[PDB]
């Protein structure tokens, strides 16, 4: 099925320059959700605002793997079967840094938007629906995490 080619064809425009892209994407999450902001800690310390995160090399690089792990389910769109135990391990990881289940719909909010803003046109509604249900998979994968 070429719902798994809207996909990989969506996520080479976006892949292309993952910083840029993974900044829009926290940057629409904290507007949504301010309240994620302080589960950042790196020593310690508390972002004040949504800005002072960008000057993070941490935060930074929690991009860059953020980037690398949409990346990875993209590259196993079929079988996502592969990722599984590894997605729990990522989820009880999120659940201990404090990040409640709740939240993922806002992350999965955040994604779209910046696919929508990357792809103008050519964000196509089986594109978004495609995304969608790829996202509602990594999804259940990762709530096994919270104990199933
Ligand atoms: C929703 C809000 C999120 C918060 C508040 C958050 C916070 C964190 C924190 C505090 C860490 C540990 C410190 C660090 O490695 O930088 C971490 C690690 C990680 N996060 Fe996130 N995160 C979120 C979402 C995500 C998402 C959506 C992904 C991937 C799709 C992701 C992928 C990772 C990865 C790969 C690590 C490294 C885990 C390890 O191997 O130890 N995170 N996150
Ligand atoms: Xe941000
Ligand atoms: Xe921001
Ligand atoms: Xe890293
Ligand atoms: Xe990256
Ligand atoms: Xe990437
Ligand atoms: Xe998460
Ligand atoms: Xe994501
Ligand atoms: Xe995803």
């Amino acid at each position: 099925r070429p719902e798994s080619e809207l996909i990989r064809q969506s996520w080479r425009v976006v892949s292309r320059s993952p910083l840029e892209h993974g900044t829009v994407l926290f940057a629409r999450l904290f507007a949504l959700e301010p309240s994620l902001l302080p589960l950042f800690q790196y020593n310690g310390r508390q972002f004040s605002s949504p800005e002072d995160s960008l000057s993070s090399p941490e935060f930074l690089d929690h991009i860059r793997k953020v980037m690398l792990v949409i990346d990875a389910a993209v590259t196993n769109v079929e079988d996502l079967s592969s990722l599984e135990e590894y997605l729990t391990s990522l989820g009880r990881k999120h659940r201990a840094v404090g990040v409640r289940l709740s939240s993922f719909s806002t992350v999965g909010e955040s994604l779209l938007y910046m696919l929508e803003k990357s792809l103008g046109p050519d964000f196509t509604p089986a594109t978004r629906t495609a995304w969608s249900r790829l996202y509602g998979a990594w999804v259940q994968a990762m709530s096994r995490g919270w104990d199933g």
